[PDB]
Protein backbone atom coordinates (compact mmCIF):
# COMPACT_ATOMS: atom_id res chain seq x y z
CA UNK A 1 0.00 0.00 0.00
CA UNK A 2 -0.16 1.82 -1.96
CA UNK A 3 1.99 -1.00 -3.91
CA UNK A 4 -0.28 -3.74 -3.38
CA UNK A 5 -2.35 -5.42 -6.15
CA UNK A 6 -5.21 -7.32 -7.51
CA UNK A 7 -5.71 -10.18 -9.73
CA UNK A 8 -8.97 -10.99 -11.78
CA UNK A 9 -9.21 -13.26 -14.69
CA UNK A 10 -12.24 -14.20 -16.46
CA UNK A 11 -12.86 -16.30 -19.17
CA UNK A 12 -14.03 -13.85 -21.77
CA UNK A 13 -12.85 -10.46 -22.61
CA UNK A 14 -16.64 -8.95 -22.15
CA UNK A 15 -16.69 -10.54 -18.69
CA UNK A 16 -12.91 -8.86 -18.30
CA UNK A 17 -13.73 -5.63 -19.54
CA UNK A 18 -17.51 -5.52 -17.12
CA UNK A 19 -15.36 -6.64 -14.41
CA UNK A 20 -12.39 -3.60 -14.79
CA UNK A 21 -14.39 -1.34 -14.97
CA UNK A 22 -16.38 -2.16 -12.04
CA UNK A 23 -13.14 -2.67 -10.17
CA UNK A 24 -12.42 1.60 -10.52
CA UNK A 25 -15.60 2.37 -10.37
CA UNK A 26 -15.42 0.44 -6.22
CA UNK A 27 -12.44 1.59 -5.25
CA UNK A 28 -9.49 4.25 -5.56
CA UNK A 29 -7.48 1.37 -7.80
CA UNK A 30 -4.96 1.72 -10.79
CA UNK A 31 -5.37 -0.42 -13.48
CA UNK A 32 -1.44 -1.28 -14.10
CA UNK A 33 -2.24 -4.71 -16.79
CA UNK A 34 -4.26 -6.55 -18.72
CA UNK A 35 -2.95 -9.95 -20.18
CA UNK A 36 -4.94 -12.40 -22.62
CA UNK A 37 -3.06 -16.01 -22.24
CA UNK A 38 -5.35 -17.87 -24.23
CA UNK A 39 -8.25 -20.40 -23.93
CA UNK A 40 -10.18 -17.48 -23.68
CA UNK A 41 -8.04 -15.98 -20.82
CA UNK A 42 -8.25 -12.53 -19.95
CA UNK A 43 -6.41 -10.97 -16.80
CA UNK A 44 -6.63 -7.87 -15.54
CA UNK A 45 -3.93 -6.33 -12.92
CA UNK A 46 -5.02 -3.37 -10.55
CA UNK A 47 -2.63 -2.01 -7.59
CA UNK A 48 -3.31 0.71 -4.95
CA UNK A 49 -4.23 0.26 -1.11
CA UNK A 50 -4.74 -3.13 0.33
CA UNK A 51 -8.19 -2.16 1.48
CA UNK A 52 -8.87 -0.55 -2.06
CA UNK A 53 -7.64 -3.57 -3.78
CA UNK A 54 -9.40 -6.17 -2.05
CA UNK A 55 -12.80 -3.99 -2.42
CA UNK A 56 -12.17 -3.99 -5.85
CA UNK A 57 -11.54 -7.49 -6.94
CA UNK A 58 -14.56 -8.14 -4.47
CA UNK A 59 -16.84 -5.91 -6.90
CA UNK A 60 -14.83 -7.53 -10.03
CA UNK A 61 -15.15 -10.89 -9.14
CA UNK A 62 -19.37 -10.09 -8.36
CA UNK A 63 -18.96 -8.71 -11.90
CA UNK A 64 -17.39 -11.33 -14.10
CA UNK A 65 -19.68 -14.03 -12.27
CA UNK A 66 -23.05 -11.98 -13.79
CA UNK A 67 -21.43 -11.08 -16.71
CA UNK A 68 -19.65 -14.40 -17.84
CA UNK A 69 -16.93 -16.71 -15.92
CA UNK A 70 -14.46 -16.05 -13.30
CA UNK A 71 -11.72 -17.84 -13.12
CA UNK A 72 -9.28 -16.52 -10.61
CA UNK A 73 -9.77 -13.57 -8.25
CA UNK A 74 -6.28 -12.94 -6.01
CA UNK A 75 -5.17 -10.08 -3.97
CA UNK A 76 -0.84 -9.83 -3.18
CA UNK A 77 -0.40 -6.91 -0.56
CA UNK A 78 3.09 -6.79 -0.55
CA UNK A 79 4.40 -7.57 -3.46
CA UNK A 80 7.95 -8.59 -4.17
CA UNK A 81 10.34 -4.90 -4.98
CA UNK A 82 11.54 -6.56 -7.58
CA UNK A 83 8.23 -8.10 -8.92
CA UNK A 84 7.72 -4.84 -10.99
CA UNK A 85 10.57 -5.33 -13.27
CA UNK A 86 9.18 -8.77 -15.09
CA UNK A 87 5.71 -8.06 -14.74
CA UNK A 88 3.66 -4.40 -15.15
CA UNK A 89 2.20 -4.29 -11.30
CA UNK A 90 3.28 -0.52 -11.11
CA UNK B 1 -21.77 12.63 -23.80
CA UNK B 2 -21.43 9.45 -26.19
CA UNK B 3 -19.34 7.56 -24.50
CA UNK B 4 -21.77 4.50 -23.61
CA UNK B 5 -19.93 0.25 -24.12
CA UNK B 6 -22.23 -2.03 -25.54
CA UNK B 7 -20.88 -5.44 -25.64
CA UNK B 8 -21.13 -8.88 -26.99
CA UNK B 9 -19.24 -12.27 -27.15
CA UNK B 10 -19.90 -14.81 -29.17
CA UNK B 11 -18.31 -18.68 -30.07
CA UNK B 12 -16.82 -17.69 -33.68
CA UNK B 13 -16.72 -15.16 -36.23
CA UNK B 14 -19.08 -15.88 -38.34
CA UNK B 15 -21.70 -15.22 -35.44
CA UNK B 16 -19.83 -12.00 -34.10
CA UNK B 17 -19.81 -10.65 -37.54
CA UNK B 18 -23.42 -11.19 -37.43
CA UNK B 19 -24.04 -9.67 -34.65
CA UNK B 20 -21.33 -6.63 -35.03
CA UNK B 21 -23.28 -6.14 -38.48
CA UNK B 22 -26.81 -6.16 -36.49
CA UNK B 23 -25.47 -3.77 -34.48
CA UNK B 24 -24.45 -0.92 -36.54
CA UNK B 25 -27.52 -1.40 -38.73
CA UNK B 26 -29.49 -0.82 -35.15
CA UNK B 27 -28.49 2.59 -34.16
CA UNK B 28 -25.73 5.11 -34.33
CA UNK B 29 -23.17 3.33 -33.09
CA UNK B 30 -19.56 2.68 -33.81
CA UNK B 31 -17.27 -0.67 -33.74
CA UNK B 32 -14.33 0.68 -31.39
CA UNK B 33 -12.93 -2.97 -30.73
CA UNK B 34 -12.57 -6.79 -31.37
CA UNK B 35 -11.12 -9.41 -29.35
CA UNK B 36 -9.89 -12.68 -29.69
CA UNK B 37 -8.80 -14.57 -26.75
CA UNK B 38 -9.62 -18.18 -27.32
CA UNK B 39 -11.88 -21.25 -26.82
CA UNK B 40 -14.19 -19.66 -29.72
CA UNK B 41 -15.08 -16.70 -28.17
CA UNK B 42 -15.27 -13.42 -30.11
CA UNK B 43 -15.90 -10.05 -28.93
CA UNK B 44 -17.43 -6.90 -30.64
CA UNK B 45 -17.55 -3.85 -28.84
CA UNK B 46 -19.41 -0.58 -29.53
CA UNK B 47 -19.70 2.96 -28.26
CA UNK B 48 -22.23 5.58 -28.96
CA UNK B 49 -25.19 7.46 -27.11
CA UNK B 50 -26.47 5.07 -23.88
CA UNK B 51 -29.94 4.51 -26.12
CA UNK B 52 -28.32 3.98 -29.38
CA UNK B 53 -25.84 1.24 -27.21
CA UNK B 54 -28.68 -0.40 -25.49
CA UNK B 55 -30.80 -0.70 -28.73
CA UNK B 56 -27.56 -2.38 -30.91
CA UNK B 57 -26.37 -4.50 -28.01
CA UNK B 58 -29.86 -5.89 -27.62
CA UNK B 59 -30.22 -6.22 -31.65
CA UNK B 60 -26.32 -7.70 -31.32
CA UNK B 61 -27.76 -10.30 -28.62
CA UNK B 62 -30.34 -11.75 -30.84
CA UNK B 63 -28.20 -12.25 -33.71
CA UNK B 64 -25.75 -13.75 -31.86
CA UNK B 65 -28.11 -16.29 -30.54
CA UNK B 66 -29.73 -17.06 -33.95
CA UNK B 67 -26.42 -17.80 -35.80
CA UNK B 68 -24.26 -18.96 -32.87
CA UNK B 69 -23.47 -19.12 -29.11
CA UNK B 70 -24.22 -15.86 -27.05
CA UNK B 71 -21.68 -15.95 -24.54
CA UNK B 72 -21.77 -12.29 -22.94
CA UNK B 73 -23.83 -9.28 -23.23
CA UNK B 74 -23.23 -6.41 -21.12
CA UNK B 75 -23.67 -2.36 -21.75
CA UNK B 76 -21.49 0.38 -19.95
CA UNK B 77 -23.53 3.32 -19.98
CA UNK B 78 -21.00 5.90 -18.21
CA UNK B 79 -17.45 4.05 -18.57
CA UNK B 80 -14.79 5.15 -15.98
CA UNK B 81 -12.12 7.60 -17.26
CA UNK B 82 -9.83 5.81 -16.66
CA UNK B 83 -11.15 2.42 -18.83
CA UNK B 84 -9.81 3.65 -22.43
CA UNK B 85 -6.13 3.60 -21.19
CA UNK B 86 -5.84 -0.09 -21.39
CA UNK B 87 -8.84 -0.97 -23.02
CA UNK B 88 -10.07 0.51 -26.57
CA UNK B 89 -13.65 1.67 -26.05
CA UNK B 90 -13.23 5.23 -28.27
CA UNK B 91 -13.79 5.85 -31.22
CA UNK C 1 -25.13 -8.80 -55.76
CA UNK C 2 -23.48 -7.77 -52.34
CA UNK C 3 -24.62 -10.49 -50.08
CA UNK C 4 -22.08 -12.10 -48.57
CA UNK C 5 -22.13 -15.86 -47.44
CA UNK C 6 -19.63 -17.10 -44.71
CA UNK C 7 -18.13 -20.28 -43.80
CA UNK C 8 -16.60 -21.24 -40.22
CA UNK C 9 -14.63 -24.43 -39.69
CA UNK C 10 -12.49 -25.68 -37.01
CA UNK C 11 -9.30 -26.41 -39.13
CA UNK C 12 -7.51 -25.28 -42.10
CA UNK C 13 -8.17 -27.88 -44.76
CA UNK C 14 -11.85 -28.12 -44.47
CA UNK C 15 -12.21 -24.78 -44.37
CA UNK C 16 -10.07 -25.08 -48.29
CA UNK C 17 -12.17 -27.45 -48.79
CA UNK C 18 -15.43 -25.67 -48.18
CA UNK C 19 -13.89 -22.26 -50.33
CA UNK C 20 -13.56 -24.16 -53.48
CA UNK C 21 -16.39 -25.64 -52.78
CA UNK C 22 -18.12 -23.03 -53.06
CA UNK C 23 -16.60 -21.30 -56.01
CA UNK C 24 -17.45 -24.30 -57.69
CA UNK C 25 -21.31 -24.38 -56.52
CA UNK C 26 -22.15 -20.81 -57.70
CA UNK C 27 -20.90 -17.89 -59.15
CA UNK C 28 -19.60 -16.06 -55.94
CA UNK C 29 -16.47 -14.46 -55.43
CA UNK C 30 -14.27 -15.08 -52.37
CA UNK C 31 -13.65 -11.80 -50.79
CA UNK C 32 -12.03 -12.66 -47.56
CA UNK C 33 -10.38 -15.40 -45.13
CA UNK C 34 -10.44 -14.97 -41.31
CA UNK C 35 -8.37 -17.24 -38.38
CA UNK C 36 -9.29 -15.88 -35.07
CA UNK C 37 -7.38 -18.95 -33.42
CA UNK C 38 -7.86 -21.92 -31.81
CA UNK C 39 -8.15 -23.84 -35.01
CA UNK C 40 -11.17 -21.33 -36.58
CA UNK C 41 -10.80 -20.22 -40.12
CA UNK C 42 -13.47 -18.42 -41.57
CA UNK C 43 -14.45 -17.96 -45.42
CA UNK C 44 -16.65 -14.85 -47.00
CA UNK C 45 -17.61 -15.01 -50.27
CA UNK C 46 -19.80 -12.32 -51.97
CA UNK C 47 -22.71 -12.49 -54.74
CA UNK C 48 -26.17 -12.45 -55.54
CA UNK C 49 -28.34 -13.85 -52.70
CA UNK C 50 -29.67 -16.61 -54.27
CA UNK C 51 -26.27 -17.92 -55.43
CA UNK C 52 -24.12 -17.14 -52.14
CA UNK C 53 -27.05 -19.84 -50.39
CA UNK C 54 -26.42 -21.85 -52.96
CA UNK C 55 -22.31 -21.96 -52.14
CA UNK C 56 -22.54 -22.05 -48.68
CA UNK C 57 -25.00 -24.88 -48.86
CA UNK C 58 -22.24 -26.72 -50.97
CA UNK C 59 -19.75 -25.46 -48.62
CA UNK C 60 -21.25 -26.58 -45.27
CA UNK C 61 -22.04 -29.71 -46.92
CA UNK C 62 -18.22 -30.18 -48.08
CA UNK C 63 -16.59 -28.59 -44.70
CA UNK C 64 -18.72 -31.34 -42.47
CA UNK C 65 -17.63 -34.41 -44.32
CA UNK C 66 -13.50 -32.94 -44.80
CA UNK C 67 -13.56 -31.63 -40.97
CA UNK C 68 -15.79 -29.84 -38.32
CA UNK C 69 -18.08 -27.27 -39.18
CA UNK C 70 -18.20 -24.51 -36.88
CA UNK C 71 -20.63 -22.19 -38.69
CA UNK C 72 -22.97 -21.29 -41.80
CA UNK C 73 -24.63 -17.77 -42.18
CA UNK C 74 -25.80 -15.61 -45.26
CA UNK C 75 -26.54 -11.57 -44.60
CA UNK C 76 -28.41 -10.67 -48.00
CA UNK C 77 -27.90 -6.74 -47.42
CA UNK C 78 -24.50 -5.87 -45.35
CA UNK C 79 -24.06 -2.52 -43.49
CA UNK C 80 -21.61 -0.51 -45.43
CA UNK C 81 -19.37 0.34 -42.10
CA UNK C 82 -18.28 -2.39 -39.80
CA UNK C 83 -15.16 -0.98 -40.42
CA UNK C 84 -11.52 -1.79 -39.84
CA UNK C 85 -12.00 -4.15 -37.55
CA UNK C 86 -14.50 -6.25 -39.31
CA UNK D 1 -1.55 -30.21 -65.92
CA UNK D 2 -0.24 -31.71 -61.88
CA UNK D 3 -2.72 -29.27 -60.48
CA UNK D 4 -4.09 -31.51 -58.33
CA UNK D 5 -4.33 -30.26 -54.30
CA UNK D 6 -3.67 -32.82 -51.58
CA UNK D 7 -4.33 -32.22 -47.73
CA UNK D 8 -3.42 -33.08 -44.73
CA UNK D 9 -4.33 -31.89 -41.34
CA UNK D 10 -2.92 -33.10 -37.83
CA UNK D 11 -2.66 -31.89 -34.14
CA UNK D 12 0.61 -31.49 -33.18
CA UNK D 13 3.43 -30.76 -35.44
CA UNK D 14 5.14 -33.79 -35.17
CA UNK D 15 2.48 -35.59 -36.41
CA UNK D 16 2.37 -33.12 -39.21
CA UNK D 17 6.29 -32.98 -39.68
CA UNK D 18 6.40 -36.95 -39.96
CA UNK D 19 3.13 -36.68 -42.30
CA UNK D 20 4.34 -34.38 -44.96
CA UNK D 21 7.19 -36.30 -44.90
CA UNK D 22 5.80 -39.50 -45.95
CA UNK D 23 3.67 -37.47 -48.72
CA UNK D 24 7.08 -36.52 -50.73
CA UNK D 25 8.52 -40.08 -50.47
CA UNK D 26 5.27 -41.46 -51.54
CA UNK D 27 4.71 -39.92 -54.86
CA UNK D 28 5.90 -36.87 -57.38
CA UNK D 29 4.16 -34.19 -55.08
CA UNK D 30 5.60 -30.67 -54.11
CA UNK D 31 4.51 -29.10 -50.38
CA UNK D 32 3.35 -25.84 -51.72
CA UNK D 33 1.74 -24.80 -48.10
CA UNK D 34 1.91 -25.04 -44.30
CA UNK D 35 -0.63 -23.44 -42.10
CA UNK D 36 -0.96 -23.75 -38.14
CA UNK D 37 -4.45 -22.14 -37.43
CA UNK D 38 -4.60 -22.80 -33.59
CA UNK D 39 -5.58 -25.74 -31.24
CA UNK D 40 -2.50 -27.80 -31.94
CA UNK D 41 -3.73 -28.22 -35.85
CA UNK D 42 -1.23 -28.16 -38.60
CA UNK D 43 -1.86 -28.14 -42.38
CA UNK D 44 0.29 -29.15 -44.99
CA UNK D 45 -0.68 -29.25 -48.53
CA UNK D 46 1.02 -30.73 -51.54
CA UNK D 47 0.45 -30.51 -55.46
CA UNK D 48 1.02 -32.58 -58.50
CA UNK D 49 -0.70 -34.75 -60.58
CA UNK D 50 -4.42 -36.35 -59.46
CA UNK D 51 -2.58 -39.92 -58.79
CA UNK D 52 0.58 -38.54 -57.14
CA UNK D 53 -1.78 -36.18 -54.68
CA UNK D 54 -3.77 -39.54 -53.79
CA UNK D 55 -1.07 -41.59 -52.95
CA UNK D 56 0.62 -39.25 -51.21
CA UNK D 57 -2.52 -38.29 -49.06
CA UNK D 58 -3.28 -41.61 -47.95
CA UNK D 59 0.35 -42.19 -46.85
CA UNK D 60 0.22 -39.13 -45.30
CA UNK D 61 -2.43 -39.89 -43.49
CA UNK D 62 -1.32 -43.10 -42.04
CA UNK D 63 1.59 -42.02 -40.90
CA UNK D 64 -0.35 -38.99 -39.13
CA UNK D 65 -1.91 -41.51 -37.82
CA UNK D 66 0.49 -43.56 -36.09
CA UNK D 67 2.45 -40.33 -34.64
CA UNK D 68 -0.16 -38.15 -33.58
CA UNK D 69 -3.72 -37.50 -34.63
CA UNK D 70 -5.29 -37.53 -37.97
CA UNK D 71 -7.67 -34.34 -38.49
CA UNK D 72 -8.71 -34.01 -41.98
CA UNK D 73 -7.09 -35.96 -45.02
CA UNK D 74 -8.56 -34.28 -48.61
CA UNK D 75 -7.91 -34.06 -52.19
CA UNK D 76 -9.10 -31.79 -54.98
CA UNK D 77 -8.56 -32.98 -58.30
CA UNK D 78 -9.11 -29.88 -60.20
CA UNK D 79 -9.24 -26.73 -57.83
CA UNK D 80 -11.22 -23.56 -58.85
CA UNK D 81 -8.97 -21.19 -61.05
CA UNK D 82 -9.12 -18.09 -58.39
CA UNK D 83 -8.67 -20.62 -55.31
CA UNK D 84 -5.19 -19.52 -55.33
CA UNK D 85 -5.67 -16.03 -55.17
CA UNK D 86 -6.74 -16.35 -51.22
CA UNK D 87 -5.37 -19.80 -50.67
CA UNK D 88 -1.59 -20.79 -51.27
CA UNK D 89 -1.98 -23.87 -53.42
CA UNK D 90 0.63 -23.09 -56.51
CA UNK E 1 23.33 -20.69 -13.26
CA UNK E 2 20.73 -23.17 -12.20
CA UNK E 3 17.40 -22.93 -13.47
CA UNK E 4 13.96 -23.26 -11.51
CA UNK E 5 11.01 -23.63 -13.66
CA UNK E 6 7.00 -22.88 -13.11
CA UNK E 7 4.37 -23.17 -15.42
CA UNK E 8 0.73 -22.48 -14.72
CA UNK E 9 -2.80 -22.20 -16.62
CA UNK E 10 -3.87 -18.72 -15.77
CA UNK E 11 -2.13 -15.60 -15.53
CA UNK E 12 -3.22 -15.23 -11.99
CA UNK E 13 -1.33 -18.13 -10.82
CA UNK E 14 1.65 -17.86 -12.47
CA UNK E 15 2.04 -13.90 -11.25
CA UNK E 16 1.49 -15.24 -7.68
CA UNK E 17 3.91 -18.21 -8.05
CA UNK E 18 6.66 -15.94 -9.89
CA UNK E 19 6.27 -13.61 -7.03
CA UNK E 20 6.55 -16.22 -4.37
CA UNK E 21 9.93 -17.66 -6.01
CA UNK E 22 12.27 -14.14 -5.39
CA UNK E 23 10.69 -14.13 -2.33
CA UNK E 24 11.57 -17.26 -1.18
CA UNK E 25 15.27 -17.01 -1.99
CA UNK E 26 18.15 -15.56 -4.25
CA UNK E 27 16.77 -15.94 -7.48
CA UNK E 28 16.36 -13.90 -10.69
CA UNK E 29 12.90 -14.09 -12.93
CA UNK E 30 15.19 -13.99 -16.52
CA UNK E 31 12.38 -15.65 -18.79
CA UNK E 32 8.95 -15.85 -19.03
CA UNK E 33 6.69 -17.75 -21.58
CA UNK E 34 3.45 -17.97 -22.69
CA UNK E 35 2.52 -20.50 -25.19
CA UNK E 36 -1.29 -20.40 -25.74
CA UNK E 37 -3.87 -22.21 -24.01
CA UNK E 38 -3.80 -20.34 -21.22
CA UNK E 39 0.01 -21.89 -20.00
CA UNK E 40 2.07 -18.68 -18.23
CA UNK E 41 5.41 -20.40 -17.75
CA UNK E 42 8.35 -18.60 -15.23
CA UNK E 43 11.71 -18.86 -14.71
CA UNK E 44 14.26 -17.97 -12.08
CA UNK E 45 18.09 -18.38 -12.26
CA UNK E 46 20.87 -18.76 -9.48
CA UNK E 47 22.46 -21.07 -7.13
CA UNK E 48 21.25 -24.73 -7.17
CA UNK E 49 19.43 -24.21 -3.79
CA UNK E 50 18.06 -21.15 -4.06
CA UNK E 51 16.61 -22.38 -7.51
CA UNK E 52 15.17 -25.33 -5.60
CA UNK E 53 14.03 -23.05 -2.80
CA UNK E 54 11.96 -20.70 -4.77
CA UNK E 55 10.56 -23.54 -7.11
CA UNK E 56 8.85 -25.45 -3.91
CA UNK E 57 7.32 -22.04 -2.73
CA UNK E 58 6.61 -21.49 -6.41
CA UNK E 59 4.74 -24.57 -6.58
CA UNK E 60 2.99 -24.43 -3.30
CA UNK E 61 1.65 -21.01 -3.99
CA UNK E 62 0.26 -21.62 -7.68
CA UNK E 63 -1.26 -24.62 -6.35
CA UNK E 64 -3.44 -22.52 -3.72
CA UNK E 65 -4.16 -19.70 -6.30
CA UNK E 66 -5.19 -22.02 -9.27
CA UNK E 67 -3.54 -24.72 -11.43
CA UNK E 68 -0.06 -25.93 -11.52
CA UNK E 69 0.81 -27.57 -14.69
CA UNK E 70 4.64 -28.09 -14.08
CA UNK E 71 7.33 -27.29 -11.67
CA UNK E 72 11.18 -28.29 -12.43
CA UNK E 73 14.42 -27.32 -11.57
CA UNK E 74 17.55 -27.65 -14.15
CA UNK E 75 21.21 -27.68 -12.04
CA UNK E 76 23.35 -27.06 -15.09
CA UNK E 77 21.02 -26.40 -18.63
CA UNK E 78 23.16 -26.80 -21.53
CA UNK E 79 24.33 -24.30 -24.06
CA UNK E 80 22.93 -25.54 -26.64
CA UNK E 81 19.78 -24.44 -25.34
CA UNK E 82 20.21 -20.49 -26.35
CA UNK E 83 19.09 -20.28 -29.65
CA UNK E 84 15.39 -21.34 -29.60
CA UNK E 85 15.59 -21.42 -25.71
CA UNK F 1 24.12 -36.27 -40.42
CA UNK F 2 20.76 -35.49 -41.20
CA UNK F 3 18.25 -37.86 -38.94
CA UNK F 4 15.43 -35.88 -37.03
CA UNK F 5 14.21 -36.21 -33.92
CA UNK F 6 10.93 -35.26 -33.46
CA UNK F 7 9.68 -34.63 -29.29
CA UNK F 8 6.13 -32.74 -28.60
CA UNK F 9 5.09 -31.88 -25.46
CA UNK F 10 2.26 -29.62 -23.06
CA UNK F 11 3.47 -26.96 -21.60
CA UNK F 12 6.71 -24.78 -22.08
CA UNK F 13 8.56 -26.54 -19.08
CA UNK F 14 8.22 -30.05 -19.93
CA UNK F 15 9.51 -29.00 -23.64
CA UNK F 16 12.26 -26.83 -22.46
CA UNK F 17 13.25 -30.23 -19.56
CA UNK F 18 13.33 -32.56 -22.83
CA UNK F 19 15.06 -30.02 -24.93
CA UNK F 20 18.10 -30.30 -22.33
CA UNK F 21 18.39 -33.87 -22.25
CA UNK F 22 18.44 -34.15 -25.65
CA UNK F 23 21.54 -31.88 -26.17
CA UNK F 24 23.01 -33.76 -23.17
CA UNK F 25 22.27 -36.71 -24.23
CA UNK F 26 24.36 -37.13 -27.91
CA UNK F 27 25.75 -34.71 -30.52
CA UNK F 28 22.59 -32.97 -31.73
CA UNK F 29 21.69 -29.82 -32.86
CA UNK F 30 18.10 -27.92 -31.50
CA UNK F 31 17.08 -26.52 -35.02
CA UNK F 32 13.74 -25.33 -34.29
CA UNK F 33 10.63 -25.00 -31.90
CA UNK F 34 7.12 -25.09 -32.59
CA UNK F 35 3.97 -24.09 -30.82
CA UNK F 36 1.02 -25.11 -32.66
CA UNK F 37 -1.68 -24.40 -30.07
CA UNK F 38 -3.33 -26.28 -27.08
CA UNK F 39 -0.69 -26.52 -25.12
CA UNK F 40 1.97 -27.89 -27.55
CA UNK F 41 5.43 -27.41 -28.20
CA UNK F 42 7.78 -29.26 -30.29
CA UNK F 43 11.52 -29.87 -30.09
CA UNK F 44 13.38 -30.88 -33.10
CA UNK F 45 16.98 -31.96 -33.84
CA UNK F 46 19.30 -32.90 -36.14
CA UNK F 47 22.39 -34.90 -36.00
CA UNK F 48 23.46 -38.72 -37.08
CA UNK F 49 21.03 -41.30 -36.87
CA UNK F 50 22.35 -43.02 -34.00
CA UNK F 51 22.65 -39.56 -31.92
CA UNK F 52 19.16 -38.32 -33.00
CA UNK F 53 17.72 -41.87 -31.36
CA UNK F 54 19.94 -41.26 -28.34
CA UNK F 55 19.06 -37.91 -27.64
CA UNK F 56 14.99 -38.59 -28.54
CA UNK F 57 14.59 -41.51 -26.74
CA UNK F 58 16.08 -39.54 -23.32
CA UNK F 59 13.79 -36.46 -24.20
CA UNK F 60 11.18 -38.68 -24.28
CA UNK F 61 11.17 -39.89 -20.67
CA UNK F 62 12.55 -36.46 -19.30
CA UNK F 63 9.14 -35.04 -20.74
CA UNK F 64 7.03 -38.09 -19.51
CA UNK F 65 8.70 -37.04 -15.93
CA UNK F 66 8.28 -33.70 -16.21
CA UNK F 67 5.09 -33.18 -17.92
CA UNK F 68 2.99 -35.20 -20.89
CA UNK F 69 4.47 -36.27 -24.17
CA UNK F 70 2.64 -36.10 -26.75
CA UNK F 71 4.37 -37.66 -29.75
CA UNK F 72 7.78 -38.87 -30.03
CA UNK F 73 9.43 -40.26 -33.36
CA UNK F 74 12.82 -40.04 -35.78
CA UNK F 75 13.15 -40.06 -39.31
CA UNK F 76 16.46 -41.28 -40.19
CA UNK F 77 16.71 -40.07 -43.62
CA UNK F 78 14.37 -36.82 -44.53
CA UNK F 79 13.30 -36.00 -47.72
CA UNK F 80 14.84 -32.76 -49.78
CA UNK F 81 11.84 -31.69 -50.34
CA UNK F 82 10.70 -31.33 -46.29
CA UNK F 83 13.32 -28.25 -45.76
CA UNK F 84 12.10 -25.67 -48.04
CA UNK F 85 8.86 -25.26 -45.77
CA UNK F 86 10.62 -27.03 -42.60
CA UNK F 87 12.78 -25.94 -40.30
CA UNK F 88 15.48 -29.30 -40.08
CA UNK F 89 18.46 -28.11 -40.71
CL1 LIG G 1 -21.55 2.82 -16.01
CL1 LIG H 1 5.82 -42.64 -48.01
NA1 LIG I 1 -26.09 2.75 -37.30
Amino acid sequence: SSNAIGLIETKGYVAALAAADAMVKAANVTITDRQQVGDGLVAVIVTGEVGAVKAATEAGAETASQVGELVSVHVIPRPHSELGAHFSVS
